[PDB]
DNA sequence: CAGCGGTTGCCGTG
DNA sequence: CACGGCAACCGCTG
């Protein structure tokens, strides 16, 4: 007889789950699991938000519906994997452990164990790649031994072992229920919780729903317009619009695997087939699905990747300890709004377009602050319903010119920079309500509203609004020579 | 045995 | 529409 288990970590869909219709073949019994730390938000060193907790329980119930409709239904098993597992696998009888293969460094120690722990209950243990495009432990070797440190050389490699693996088919109409009277199983014990169970005090804000479901839906919302699809340009995306973002918006369900990476790049390659004269690579939407591999194909390969210190990648470099200056960032009140604005929607909504986190980044980093990047990650990490381990420290070493990039003089401006897209403020005024009667004029920089206009909007700098931390023209400046200082102790190491 | 090309800066100038 | 400045970048290509 065979009793399985399918664990959802990431992979939180049924459509592209190898690792789901393995769990199901000649089965008597699955039992679909997601393991929960109920104790997780009580380990003080580290904040999460409610906001991705939630989109994650709205994923969970999005998942438990999918079930229901096939018979069986999601067990939401309380505890740590290392204790959990060995219980039920000896009261449910099981032959076979079912999850998605997940290349994190927490997560390699996690599956060490419950490998282990399958091997002593005699438990064969599946684990197909799809949470990526490509195995990325065979794109390395393929490449010689290490991955690729460009975009270029790594498109080339990609194209050289051909498009990625199909998603897997649809699973069964109808499921084996979990066998009855296994008290690890009861309903009463295995439900989803809400944000206010768990011990959430302050709802969350945001305007995206987790689950499966939605992913597909925006999946389709995105092919509406095959032309826009195919002549998908990264650079040339809007960062204020909010209403309706300038981007797919898929990234929360890549990360968490409602959406299937290789649906999306199976369904660009349908419609590239159809309209040839499409953008590439890097720009290209495929082009975005492959930044994604190229950062976990290097991250999952590289020590210390989320660090400066130990990181053979990562330039080393002065950063300032700064507590006042990082509070003030992280706090939305550096006085500059088109910053704020952006660390506001970032706590608000748990996401900004691409180009509103490179103006906040740089000017934590190399552009205004000097303050590390990892302190920055840190941020991110908290509040980002899309936060990806390997993205966030790859694109934070990349905007702070530690790794992948090097040209370092191109600071952006927290005055000028959405100032172009968005001239009115409509960005600021959204999400700095205090602004919101502020004229267009002097919106970017209220420090040069004369008083009367600021009494009139119902906005006075140093009582209502903050003033500018630094002087821009001064600070960035100042940075700048502190970086090229650091690129020339670093080229004077490097002889050696 | 040294170039080619790089997802996303900006200002002052001519 | 395009340069020089910032200050001298760098991995990959046989
Ligand atoms: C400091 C910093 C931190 C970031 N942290 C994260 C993070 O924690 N998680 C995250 O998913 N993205 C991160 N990004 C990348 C990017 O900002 C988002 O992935 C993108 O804005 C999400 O919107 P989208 O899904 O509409 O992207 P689209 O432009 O529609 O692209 C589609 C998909 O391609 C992938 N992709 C796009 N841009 C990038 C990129 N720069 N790097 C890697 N993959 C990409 C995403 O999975 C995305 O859903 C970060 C960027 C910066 C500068
Ligand atoms: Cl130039
Ligand atoms: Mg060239
Ligand atoms: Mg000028």
């Amino acid at each position: 007889v065979k009793n399985s288990i399918i664990w959802f970590r990431k992979g939180l869909r049924l459509h592209d789950n190898p690792a789901l219709l393995e769990a199901c073949k000649d089965a008597k019994h699955v039992y679909p699991v997601f393991v929960l730390d109920p104790h997780f938000l009580q380990q003080s060193s580290y904040k999460v938000s409610v906001n991705r907790y939630n989109f994650l329980l709205e994923s969970l119930e999005d998942l438990q519906r999918s079930f229901q409709a096939r018979g069986s239904r999601l067990l939401v098993l309380r505890g740590k994997p290392e204790e959990v597992f060995p219980r039920v696998f000896r009261e449910w009888g099981v032959t076979q452990l079912c999850f998605e293969h997940d290349t994190e460094p927490y997560a390699k120690v996690r599956d060490a164990a419950v490998r282990r722990l399958a091997a002593e209950a005699g438990v064969e243990v599946v684990t197909p790649i799809s949470h990526t495009l490509y195995d990325t432990d065979m794109l390395v070797a393929r490449n010689g031994g290490a991955a690729p440190l460009t975009m270029q050389s790594f498109t080339k490699l990609v194209d050289r072992v051909g498009d990625p693996p199909a998603p897997a088919p649809d699973p069964p109409a109808a499921m084996p229920p979990p066998a009855e009277d296994m008290p690890s199983a009861a309903p009463a014990a295995t439900g989803v919780p809400t944000w206010q169970e768990v011990g959430f005090k302050e709802p969350p804000l945001t305007v995206f729903k987790g689950g499966e479901t939605e992913a597909l839906a925006r999946l389709e919302a995105a092919f509406q317009d095959p032309k826009w699809v195919a002549g998908f340009q990264k650079p040339d995306t809007d960062p204020s619009a909010w209403e309706k973002p300038a981007t797919t918006v898929l990234s929360p369900y890549l990360k968490f695997g409602c959406l299937s990476a290789r649906l999306f790049h199976a369904r660009l390659l349908e419609v590239y087939r159809r309209h040839p004269a499409h953008s590439q690579p890097p720009v290209s939407l495929r082009g975005q699905l492959l930044w994604r591999e190229f950062f976990y194909t290097v991250g999952s390969t590289t020590p210390n990747f989320h660090r400066m210190a130990g990181n053979p990648v990562c330039k080393q470099i002065d950063w300032d300890d700064n507590p006042e200056f990082l509070a003030a960032w992280r706090e939305a009140r550096t006085g500059f709004p088109w910053i704020d604005a952006i660390m506001t929607q970032l706590v608000t909504w748990g996401w900004m377009h691409h180009l509103a986190r490179h103006s906040v980044a740089c000017f934590l980093t190399r552009g205004d602050l000097y303050v590390s990047w990892e302190r920055g990650m840190e941020v991110f990490e908290e509040h980002l319903i899309d936060q990806d381990h390997y993205l966030n420290a790859a694109n934070w070493m990349w905007l702070s010119a530690s790794a992948f990039f090097s040209q370092y003089f191109r600071v952006y401006s927290p005055v000028v920079f959405g100032k172009k897209y968005d001239p009115e403020g409509r960005f600021i005024r959204k999400f700095l309500p205090v602004l919101k009667d502020m004229p267009a004029k002097y919106i970017y920089e209220p420090w040069t509203a004369p008083l009367e206009v600021q009494r009139k909007a119902g906005c006075v700098v140093g009582r209502d609004y903050p003033a500018p931390i630094v002087d821009h023209a001064v600070a960035s400046k100042a940075c700048i020579a502190r970086m090229a200082a650091a690129y020339r102790r670093s080229k004077g190491e490097k002889l050696a």
